[PDB]
């Protein structure tokens, strides 16, 4: 894998990962990107050369390492118009940041308009030199993330607002449509005896994926970055941007079996192979399994997951018990999505820069609505009612800058303020659900907070969470480059965007 130093290069090509042809956005000329990897204290330094022509998909970029905090390093964060402008084609950007305190798995991808799902989009793992989990397996390693990516026919601009789900399903960049049942599947290669950790990466723009092993269960030991209890479970219901690890015991007999990764929508179940990779011991006949599904008896819930190490909730025991508690109330006006009554639209001036520039005040700071300020070490909760009124659900919602604690689950009326699984990708549910999180200011910076549905990000279901607006320009040094992204993407015609 190539990191903790590296350069990605940016370019238009043409690929087929389900038998079909289209032109795509890839990265050291493939989609997915590549994995990415490094180690707990590594300094990374992933130098984004930007060679995009095709406008069509976006000749400027950003990119955002989903997961990191970035702390004192918010201009590195990927965000356009938050915490960046925009890459130019012709140019490069260092991204230059540590990871001091963090393992785990984690991903990358475009944070510029609906730009990942035409290919930006590739897995990012912080190996632990002393994992806790270490013991609860033998094999950990490049041949064991396993990618889930939703692919359309259709470009992102090119196709629907909201598309009525992905063509295909794929799995480490392979799947099949139902036009093209032939293509090539994936293999995932085990040897009977030993016990993989395998790293479940979704990198979907839009639908959440129900994944299961034929013949095989899963005992996940870590939820996005954070180190669970282990959990043994048949079937897992992964949204868009969640990671898992889990271990797998190679102990069947050797054989090939299905791997079963199945959208809410688009093309659903596994008529010809769609939604579906291999799973192949070794020695076993290169051929497609004839396993069948069982029906799941310990399908994972996130109030079932626990952390490892005791993860203290912030603030007191009971509803609205935190310096500051937030409701976030959704809606929807047929095209665009609202938080609070406000739709998000990017800024000409990235919102970390006007920060640097002196403005600190929620009023002072544009787009006025979608802005909160908040201020330091201070206990937060907030509330994501799910409605009628928000369309497109269950929304996905993801908070930069942070983990956090999620001490009401979407279908729970329990809340936990004792032991919840902490994450940084939360199902906000159903109508009935009010998934609720908290998590203590710590890490000064504007950090972007929304749906990680990249359809309903791009049509403003988002707000900023600017905290500790006064401390943020002494706290996130800025290097020239950074300076100079502005007036080079300003510069721009229409046409190079
Ligand atoms: C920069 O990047 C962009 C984005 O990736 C690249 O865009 C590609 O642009 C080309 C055209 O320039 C485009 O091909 C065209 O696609 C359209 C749309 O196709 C859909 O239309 C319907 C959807 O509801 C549907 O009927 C249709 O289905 C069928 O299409 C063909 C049938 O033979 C089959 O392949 C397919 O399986 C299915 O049966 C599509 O889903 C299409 O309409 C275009 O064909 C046109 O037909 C009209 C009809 O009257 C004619 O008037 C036109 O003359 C024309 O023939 C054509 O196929 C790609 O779809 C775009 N790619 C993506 C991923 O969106 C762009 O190329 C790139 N630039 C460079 C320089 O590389
Ligand atoms: C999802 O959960 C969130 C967070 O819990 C929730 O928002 C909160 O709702 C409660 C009540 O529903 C709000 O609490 C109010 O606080 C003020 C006090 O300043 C008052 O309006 C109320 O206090 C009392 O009023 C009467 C006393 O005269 C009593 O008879 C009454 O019982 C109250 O105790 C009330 O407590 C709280 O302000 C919000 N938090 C926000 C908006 O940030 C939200 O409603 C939930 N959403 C869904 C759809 O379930
Ligand atoms: O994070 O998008
Ligand atoms: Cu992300
Ligand atoms: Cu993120
Ligand atoms: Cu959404
Ligand atoms: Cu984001």
């Amino acid at each position: 894998a190539i990191g903790p130093v590296a350069d990605l290069t940016l370019t238009n090509a043409a690929v087929s990962p389900d038998g079909f042809t289209r032109e795509a956005v890839v990265v050291n000329g493939i989609t997915p990107a590549p994995l990415i990897a490094g180690k707990k204290g590594d300094r990374f330094q992933l130098n984004v050369i930007d060679n995009l022509t095709n406008h069509t998909m976006l000749k400027t970029t950003s990119i955002h390492w989903h997961g990191f905090f970035q702390h004192g390093t918010n201009w590195a964060d990927g965000v356009s118009f938050v915490n960046q402008c925009p890459i130019a084609s012709g140019h490069s950007f260092l991204y230059d940041f540590q990871v001091p305190d963090q393992a785990g798995t984690f991903w990358y991808h475009s944070h510029l308009s609906t730009q990942y799902c035409d290919g930006l989009r590739g897995p990012f793992v912080v190996y632990d030199p002393n994992d806790p989990q270490a013991s609860l397996y033998d094999i950990d390693n490049d041949d064991t993330v396993i990618t889930l990516a939703d692919w359309y026919h259709l470009a992102a601009k090119v196709g629907q607002r909201f598309p009525l789900g992905a063509d295909a399903t794929l799995i480490n960049g392979l799947g099949r449509t139902p036009g093209t049942t032939s293509a090539d599947l994936a293999v995932i290669k085990v040897t009977q005896g030993k016990r993989y950790r395998f790293r479940l990466v979704s990198l979907s723009c839009d639908p959440n994926h129900t994944f299961s092993i034929d013949g095989h269960t899963m005992t996940i030991i870590e939820a996005d970055s954070v180190n669970t209890q282990p959990l043994e479970v048949d079937s897992i219901q992964i949204f868009a941007a969640q990671r898992y690890s889990f271990v797998l015991d190679a102990s069947q007999p050797v054989d090939n079996y299905w791997i079963r990764a199945n959208p809410p929508f688009g093309n659903v179940g596994f008529a010809g192979g769609i939604n579906s990779a291999i799973l192949r011991y070794d020695g076993a006949p290169e051929v497609e399994p004839t396993t069948t599904q069982t029906t799941p008896t310990k399908p994972l819930n996130e109030a079932d997951l626990h952390p490892l190490t005791p993860m203290p909730v912030p603030g007191r025991p009971e509803p609205g018990g935190v310096d500051k508690p937030l409701n976030m109330v959704f809606n929807f006006n047929g095209t665009n999505f609202f938080i609070n009554n406000h739709s998000f639209v990017p800024p000409s001036v990235p919102v970390l820069l006007q920060i640097l520039s002196g403005a600190q005040a929620a009023q002072d700071l544009v787009p006025e609505g979608s802005v909160y300020v908040l201020p330091s070490n201070a206990s937060i909760e907030i509330s994501f009612p799910a409605t009628a009124n928000a369309p497109g659900s269950p929304h996905p919602f993801h908070l930069h800058g942070h983990t956090f604690a999620v001490v009401r689950s979407a279908g729970s009326s329990e809340y936990n303020y004792d032991n919840p699984v902490f994450r940084d990708v939360v199902s906000t549910g159903t109508p009935g659900d009010n998934v609720t999180i908290r998590f203590q200011t710590n890490n000064p910076g504007p950090w972007f907070l929304h749906c990680h549905i990249d359809f309903h990000l791009d049509a403003g279901f988002a707000v900023v969470m600017a905290e500790d607006t006064p401390d943020t320009a002494s706290v996130n040094q800025v290097p020239q480059s950074w300076s100079d992204l502005c007036p080079i993407y300003d510069a721009l015609d229409p046409s190079d965007l």
